[PDB]
């Protein structure tokens, strides 16, 4: 066979992933071995080509293997690893490259719809590609994240829906990452729309109009919500802004990827950590 099966990288619900040594260019690489999360990663990703998107590098048949880049750490091990502390710069870079990501994603009509900090993942050199394209889907596409990502339209049972599922995600990553914490861990649905509502407020008709017409939409209790620079105590404002704009529960007033990275704080001081030294777990 063409690859040196090194190591075995995990098990789920399709597949079983392994490191490997493509045995002619040396190259180190990851092999997804397996319908419609399977060839819905093949239709979406040898199709594009971005730097902070996995690339599909091969595939084959019996099992289909699907070869990506391998990527040593992932953002989930960066955040739960206490050795690291996470810089204002770290964040900014790990904001800036999942986002640039994201507005190519985008800009081409595909939503991923499992953003987690364990699907963006870091090679080597510090870049971080978006992984786990079995759940997205086209625009186009007639009819969703963890529960802890997921936002409210989705949780009041949204038929159509867009780029604001991907940012409230973003921003789920983002609070995550100050926070080093999960930000809104529901345990279960409604318990989900509670820490939603009652962190950022419980919203109105002028914050979402069609709110009330919405498929699951459930009379909830009002909370006042706390002020986001209680919550983010050590963040600037440019950043309170780009963390206010990301979790607006109006879908079309949500800030779309590309006006994210128009934000003021992506060219405020402190600019972005090179790649090279974005911090390192072992
Ligand atoms: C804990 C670490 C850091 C160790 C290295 C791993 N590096 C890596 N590089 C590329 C891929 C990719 F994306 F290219 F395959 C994947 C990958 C993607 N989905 C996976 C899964 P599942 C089945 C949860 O989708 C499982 C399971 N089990 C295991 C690995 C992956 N991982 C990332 N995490």
């Amino acid at each position: 066979k063409r690859y040196e099966k090194l190591d075995f990288l995990g098990e789920g619900q399709f597949a079983t992933v392994y490191k490997a040594r493509d045995k002619n260019t040396n190259q180190i690489v990851a092999i997804k071995k397996i319908n419609r999360t399977a060839l819905r990663e093949i239709k979406l990703l040898q199709e594009l080509s971005h730097p902070n998107i996995i690339g599909l590098l091969d595939a084959f048949g019996s099992n289909i293997s699907l070869v990506f880049d391998f990527m040593e750490t992932d953002l989930e091990v960066i955040i739960k690893d206490n050795s690291l502390v996470l810089t204002p710069s770290h964040i900014k870079a790990y904001m800036l490259m999942t986002l640039q990501g994201l507005e190519y994603l985008h800009q081409h009509r595909i939503l991923h719809r499992d953003l987690k900090p364990n699907n963006l993942l870091l090679d080597e050199n510090g870049v971080l590609k978006l992984a786990d394209f079995g759940l997205a889907k086209s625009f186009g596409d007639p009819n969703v994240v963890t529960r802890w990502y997921r936002a409210p339209e989705l949780l009041f049972g949204a038929r159509m829906y867009g780029v604001g599922v991907d940012m409230w995600a973003v921003g789920c990553i983002l609070a995550e990452l100050l926070l080093r914490v999960p930000f809104l861990p529901g345990d279960s649905d409604l318990d989900q729309l509670t820490r939603i509502f009652e962190t950022l407020g419980t919203p109105t008709e002028e914050q979402w109009p069609d709110m009330c017409s919405l498929p699951d939409y459930v009379t909830f209790k009002s909370f006042p919500g706390i002020p986001l620079h209680h919550i983010f105590s050590a963040a600037g404002d440019d950043l309170l802004d780009l963390i206010q704009g990301l979790f607006l529960f109006n879908p079309c007033a949500r800030i779309t990827a590309t006006q994210a990275l128009k934000m003021k704080y992506f060219s405020n001081r402190p600019g972005p950590t090179p790649g090279c030294q974005l911090p390192r777990p072992n």
